[PDB]
C-alpha cells in the first residue's frame, strides 16, 4: 500500500506531517529546534525526523516556533522547539532540538492537543482539558497570570466534558461535547467573543452564539472562527487583514455569521497569523486575509476581505488544510499535498523556491508531480 | 577612502549601521519590513537604505523585528518594520517597508532612542522620555496595561531628568543624571533590579546599588546591565545562559557587581538575547553568556558564565559593540566593522555564509580586508 500523508500541520514558519507506517517528517525553519532533527538548521524538503520512528505516532500539532506530537499505544506525549516560558511542558525553559517525552501526560488517554504562540492545550478522551506555558495574560485558563512549565488542570471545566480547545498568540477557546463556546485569555482586540476587550483568567461562555451550538472551533494569532451544527461559519477578533471574512474590516466582539458562506457546509476551519481557511463538506476549500506573500493561495498578492476559493488542479477535493503565518499546507482527495505562500525558510517543502500565490504540489509526499 | 562608520546596531536577526556622509545601511532578516528597503527579502551583505539619502540621520537603533533612526537638523524620527503593537509609533499596526517619520516626534529635540521586543523609548534633551508600543506589562511606564500606538510622555519622570533608557523583551530601565536607577514592566526573573519578581507599570527606583551611582544602562532580553560611577559592572535578573557573568547560572533580583571585571573601568555595555558584551576604557571587549551560535566571539561552541576577552587582529582596540539576539557586531578604532554568531539570515554581512565563532571582518564597510 502506498505512503500517504495522514496528518499536516502549519506552524509559524515550519510544517510537519504524519505518513503511513507511523513516519513523522518536517520541513521549514530550523533555528529553534522546531524540526526536530538535533540541528538548527532549515530544511527546504520534507526530512524524516527519525528519532521517532517506531513511536506509533498518531498525531502532530505546531505551535509557531514548537511542535508536539503524541503516540496512543506509547501513552506519550512528546514536544520540542523554542523552550521559553515553558511552551512545551517539561518544568523548564530549555530549548529542545529532539522530541522529549512530556513526562506529566504519561499514561494519559489523550483526544487533542492545541498549540498557540507560547502555550499548549490537551485535552483528555475523558474530555478534561491541561494546559502550560506563557500565562501573562490568563490564557492557561488556571485563574492568574503565572506561566507554568508544566501541564496544570483547568477545574473551571470540572464537570464539563470539552470536546476540542484551539490556541491564538496568547488567547484560547474551546467547545464542549453539547455545544458550547468559551474564551479565554488575551482579549483585546475582542478575539475571546464575550462582547467586550477584557482579558479573562478562566474560561467564559459566549452566550451570543445565534441561537446555535458549536461543533468546532480555531484560534488564529488574534481572530476566533467556530461552526456551529448546521456547518455556518462565525468569525471574531481582530478584522485588519479582512482575516473575519465579512466584506469589510469591521471589528467583531461577539461572534459573527459569515453570510458569504452560508449556503455551504463548513467542514474544518483553520487560522493563520493574519488569514482563514474554511473547507467545505463538498471538498472546496475558501481562504480569505493578508496575501502580502500569497498564502490565501488565489493567484495574487492582494489582500482579501471576503472568501475565495482556492483551486487545484482538475479541481480535485481538498481533505485537510493548515495555516502557517506566512503560508498555507492542504492534502487533497487524490493524497497529493499542496502549499502556498511565503518559502524562504523552506516551509513550502518544495525545494529551494521562491514564494508562491497559488497551490504547488510537494513531490515529496505526493502520488502526482 | 571607505566611510566612516559612525553607529552600528544589530536588532533579532539583523544589522544596522550609520556611515559618515549619513548614509544608512541595513543587511540580514527582511521578512518583517526591518530592513526597510521596500521589499521582505534578507539581504546577506551591507545594502544602502536610498530612502533616508539626504534625511539627515545621526543615529540608528534596532529593535527585535523593527529600526527606528532620527535626525537632528530634520528634527525628524523614522521607524520601519514589524508594526504590531504599535511600537512604531504612527497610531496603528501596520509594517512598514520602507521608513516614515513619527509624526508625534516632529520638531522634539531627541537625546537617546531605546528598543526592545515590542516597545520603544525616547529621552529628550530635556530629560524627558516619551514611550510607545506593547504595555501589556506596564513596560511604557504609564501606570497601565493599555497597549499605546503613539509616543506618551512618561509622567513619573516630571521633576527627574534622565540620562538614557534601555528596553528589554518586556521590560524597561533608565538612569538619571543625577546617578539614580529605575526598572519597570515585566519582572518575573529579577531583572527590575527591585529585589523580587513581581512587575510595575510605573518606574520603580532600584535602592540596592552597592552604595554607587550609575552612569550607563543596557538591557538584554530578559536581563539588565549597569555601570556604576567608577567603572563598576552591575548585572541582575535572568542567567540561566549565564549571561550575567557570575560564574555560575543563578539569577540575581538586585543589581550584582561583577567581580572578575573590578579592575577595569567600563565604557559601554549591551545586552543580548541570551548573551552580554562590554566595552573597557582601554579598549578591550568582553564577552558572556549563550554561545551556542559562536555569539561570544571567543572562537568556540563553550558557554561562557564569566567574562572572556574577544580577540581582534592585531589587538586592535574596540570602539563599538552591539549584540543581537543570536549574533554580535563591533567597531574597532581601525575603522573596521566585525560580525560573529549566527548567519543564517545573512547578518554577518560576509555574503552567504556559515556561521562564525570568532570576528570576521565586514569587508564592504571596513578599511581593511
Ligand atoms: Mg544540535
Ligand atoms: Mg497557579
Ligand atoms: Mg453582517
Ligand atoms: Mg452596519
Ligand atoms: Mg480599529
Ligand atoms: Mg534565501
Ligand atoms: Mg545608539
Ligand atoms: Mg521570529
Ligand atoms: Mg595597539
Ligand atoms: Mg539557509
Amino acid at each position: 500500500p502506498p505512503r500517504k500523508v495522514l496528518i499536516i500541520s502549519a506552524g509559524a514558519s515550519h510544517s510537519v506531517a504524519l505518513l503511513s507506517g507511523d513516519i513523522v517528517c518536517s520541513w521549514g525553519r530550523g533555528e529553534d529546534g522546531q524540526l526536530g532533527h538535533g540541528d538548527a538548521e532549515d530544511r527546504p524538503s520534507p526530512t524524516q525526523l527519525s528519532a521517532l520512528d517506531g513511536h506509533q505516532i498518531v498525531s502532530v500539532t505546531c505551535g509557531a516556533d514548537h511542535t508536539v506530537a503524541y503516540s496512543q499505544s506509547g501513552m506519550e506525549v512528546y514536544s520540542w522547539g523554542w523552550g521559553d516560558f515553558g511552551r512545551l511542558g517539561h518544568g523548564n525553559s530549555s530549548d529542545l532540538f529532539t522530541p522529549l517525552p512530556i513526562k506529566a501526560l504519561h499514561g494519559i488517554r489523550i483526544k487533542q492537543i492545541a498549540c498557540g504562540d507560547s502555550h499548549c492545550l490537551a485535552v483528555t478522551m475523558e474530555g478534561e482539558v491541561q494546559s502550560w506555558g506563557r500565562n501573562q495574560n490568563g490564557q492557561l485558563g488556571l485563574g492568574d497570570t503565572e506561566d507554568s512549565l508544566v501541564p496544570q488542570k483547568i477545574q473551571a471545566f470540572e464537570g464539563i466534558r470539552i470536546k476540542m480547545v484551539a490556541a491564538g498568540a496568547e488567547h484560547t477557546a474551546a467547545v464542549t461535547e453539547d455545544g458550547d463556546l468559551y474564551g479565554w485569555g488575551w482579549g483585546r482586540y475582542g478575539n475571546l467573543g464575550l462582547g467586550d476587550r477584557t482579558d479573562r483568567l478562566v474560561p467564559e461562555r459566549v452566550t451570543s452564539t445565534g441561537g446555535e451550538k458549536m461543533s468546532m472551533v480555531a484560534c488564529g494569532w488574534r481572530h476566533t472562527i467556530s461552526v456551529s451544527y448546521s456547518g455556518a461559519l462565525y468569525t471574531y477578533g481582530w478584522s485588519k487583514y479582512g482575516q473575519l471574512g465579512h466584506g469589510d474590516l469591521e471589528d467583531h466582539l461577539i461572534p459573527h455569521k459569515l453570510e458569504a458562506l452560508s449556503n455551504s457546509f463548513i467542514s474544518q476551519i483553520s487560522g493563520g497569523w493574519r488569514h482563514t481557511m474554511a473547507l467545505t463538506s463538498d471538498g472546496k476549500l475558501y481562504g480569505w486575509g493578508w496575501n502580502k506573500f500569497g498564502q490565501v493561495g488565489v493567484g495574487n498578492n492582494l489582500d482579501q476581505c471576503s472568501p475565495v476559493q482556492v483551486r487545484f488542479p482538475d479541481d480535485q477535493k481538498v481533505v485537510q488544510v493548515s495555516c502557517g503565518w506566512r503560508h498555507t499546507l492542504a492534502v487533497t482527495e487524490r493524497n497529493n499535498v499542496f502549499a502556498w505562500g511565503r518559502g524562504t525558510n523552506g516551509q513550502l517543502g518544495i525545494g529551494e523556491s521562491v514564494d508562491r500565490n497559488f497551490p504547488k504540489i510537494i513531490e515529496a509526499l505526493s502520488v502526482d508531480g
